[PDB]
């Protein structure tokens, strides 16, 4: 599902994510578009051979099991294929833990490098929320 900017905004409240950590919903938002475009079915490898997928590019390594990914583990207890549904929930659940995790929303790269320090509340602009 290709969610629109709005759209990922209500679900990514409604599911706990605005201030989750202290990061506001701008910058969920922020860092799904420059992870996924905002496409729930996005998947990319990595040069380790892990996997990136879903909205927020979860990875293979540490987060969810893909089969394929050698001495990884699956600390959100998932299959990655779960990260590639039209229904967020297994995303932002496990989007928690890894925030939690110690560095913050600095574990995705497209976040610090697009987002962080930037004016993240435009992406909940004009949204209903």
């Amino acid at each position: 599902k290709v969610f629109g900017r709005c759209e990922l905004a209500a679900a990514m409240k409604r599911h706990g994510l605005d201030n989750y950590r202290g990061y506001s919903l701008g910058n969920w938002v922020c860092a799904a578009k420059f992870e996924s475009n905002f496409n729930t079915q996005a998947t990319n490898r990595n040069t380790d051979g892990s996997t990136d997928y879903g909205i927020l590019q979860i990875n293979s390594r540490w987060w969810c099991n893909d089969g394929r990914t050698p001495g990884s583990r699956n600390l959100c207890n998932i299959p990655c294929s779960a990260l590639l549904s039209s229904d967020i929930t297994a995303s932002v659940n496990c989007a928690k833990k890894i925030v939690s995790d110690g560095n913050g929303m600095n574990a995705w790269v497209a976040w610090r490098n697009r987002c962080k320090g930037t004016d993240v509340q435009a992406w909940i602009r004009g949204c209903r929320l």
